[PDB]
């Protein structure tokens, strides 16, 4: 179980992050969620992960692009909770376009959001993981953090600077009970095992490194890609 | 929960693949246990993982040099349980030597349980798997998979031709309902930025999962347990 | 030899860039600088290439953090030389701190040169090379491209979404006689070798991944780090 | 210029291996040839070579799967020129077919050649080298030493086991002026973005750079040379 606890997890009112809620939610942990969605959207989220947490679960706005929003969703988690005990970082934007068409606002756009949003996110939960002596850092990347795909520039290079960023970050902090890691899915609903993989799936991964099993892995990817990157 | 399901460990009568065979037999699942060690302790060690499972718990003696006796046991494995369901490599082997004083007959010896036991144990586990349309492959391997260090020449080359036997064999069974995945442990209990030695039961846990259904879309990949090691 | 090609070379005016410059020009091309110097330093170096070169050394001021700067060196490249031959990104800032206490303007700062400039100077480089037909496009990033070391975060981020970078831009131009790839030197004047690479060996490497020879070499990195990352 | 400098080349009598071969003695170094071939064949390209070296060209039979005839022909480049200066692996040989139709005698036999005889060849070049205080050891392996594809499972095993033998082997000699290499190249013409067939020139070229005094800080590391195959 993971009472008490408390997890932040960025890009979490839709997809894998919404997932992810969802099981660290049945294990009894407070749910900070975040992102994009209408009003009527935002509440029967909300309301649906609220239902399966025993403890407290509330919804914070930030923009991933203003590093001062994500400053306040850092500093009320302090307040409210306490430091964030598990931070997973799931906000993701994309555009695809051939290099020399790439709009130079998308670039910086998608930049902040696949990988500077991470190190606005990461720099504010790390003093409370610390001084607690615990805690769980994990980035939802992509297997574009390890290979490459034409027209996708800089996604590739946002989940590419992502596991610097991880590696970097575990180093840090390897003497803290925290540890940093990332995870890397293939098509979620090219994979030799042609089938899509479910938010589902990719949960249960997040719900492992959160164990206190998975304490000796960090700085690393896990890779869910059905055999993507085996070739 | 594995009831029903069948496991094959190499190397079990001790350390790592011991520690899995314990954690897969709390689930219900039969083991078959394989390694080195006097009469006495053999039987002590498949009688304490036999406690465990509601299921058949038994050892075999196969020499993972010997590939005949791989045989033999992956045969009768087919026999007595059609074909393992869940196989985990975690028999090895060490000779620390700098390489121009590298035995030749230590070099063979590493190679052979190290890295071509795994193509021996798999051959024979790949047809059954298919059949059933559900299989788990985990080779235990180590940090060493992914980055050397001196004097470890044969123990090395042999983990990095595990990375690439994993790979090829994902590959060829992914549409088979099979998985075929890496666990690279670091400086396990039996250049870490953690200051803490890996513990048998931690390694166990990431095996367990692997083997689950979650785990179906894991393949060809490795996961390593190093505490930092490699990422540096 | 390297006739009529042209190279542009950011962060040229001393150390590794300049290295490059120097090799460039005793082959016989025309070399665009660029980077931080004095006026003094700016035309030592400046006529000190130009003396080595039988075509046309100029510098050019673009500050690296200035996406509008950038195009200017890249039109008038294009412009006064129809486009760049080669293209190698050099120009790369650092700064050191505990990710808790890293200052957003030096991340934001560190992204842009050792990240982002690449991607405007790339973006610009690709139409006449497309056009020509040939290319040469070569980051000097890092070890920290492949591996990571604390307190070094931003640095490490951006040299492995550099890595990302690349392996996706060759992708896109495999078929136009362009390659892309990265060098990733250890301590240039950790490493088994115990011994500093000297620039005029990461000279050599650009040299003959500019060579015709390693037209099938693309996408990928050198590593001449002493036996850094072997380990 | 490799005046004076001799070089040991594995499977040089045809593709890669020979265009190494050959530029290595446009260079001025001796050459010590190796490889399969019918006896009216193997000194045709003998001549071929010899025709532009100023040093002296001849050819040893060692069959890369007898570790002791690997052995004499490491011994016999000790006596006859005082040890290898360069050293590149290119012996190799393929067995397409599914893990579980593979023959044994066929995995043994892979790895014998892919890797096992680079671990031979590099134990009797170690030590002159050493003497000497500088050397260049290339490992002529794959992409598939990066990436796996089916059927093809000892072959990926053994350039997998490469990459680990190379790095480890860097590691050891780091600091006695030997250098330890692997080139990676893709489809040759004996999943390319590049839709170009890799020439033996090409790769050739590649290999005279890192046996240059340049690429001294070149060590334990791979180059692919795939026109991209591996970037994705």
């Amino acid at each position: 179980s993971m009472m008490t606890k408390t997890a932040v997890i960025t890009g979490s009112t839709s997809g894998i992050g919404l997932a992810i809620a969802r099981t660290l939610a049945k294990a009894g942990a407070n749910i900070v969620l975040n992102g994009f969605g209408a009003p009527d959207e935002i509440r029967t989220v909300t309301d649906e992960v609220a239902g399966l947490s025993s403890g407290t679960v509330l919804h914070h706005p930030a923009d991933m692009t203003k590093p001062s929003e994500i400053a306040d969703m850092m500093a009320m988690v302090a307040d409210r909770f306490g430091g964030a005990d598990i931070l997973v970082n799931n906000a993701g934007v994309q555009f695809v376009e051939k290099i020399e068409d790439f709009p130079v606002e998308q670039w910086d756009r998608i930049i902040a959001v696949n990988l500077s949003s991470s190190f606005h996110t990461i720099r504010g939960a790390i003093p409370p993981m610390k001084k607690k002596g615990w805690g769980r850092i994990i980035n939802i990347a992509s297997a574009h953090g390890l290979v490459a795909s034409p027209f996708k520039s800089a996604y590739v290079a946002a989940k590419h600077g992502i596991m610097g960023l991880t590696k970097t970050v575990a180093l840090e902090v390897a003497e803290s009970g925290v540890t940093v890691n990332s995870i890397c899915p293939g098509y979620v609903l090219g994979q030799p095992t042609k089938k899509f993989i479910t938010v589902e799936q990719v949960a249960s991964l997040a719900l492992y490194l959160a164990g206190d099993d998975a304490a000796q892995i960090t700085g690393t990817h896990v890779s869910m890609d059905g055999g993507w990157t085996a070739q």
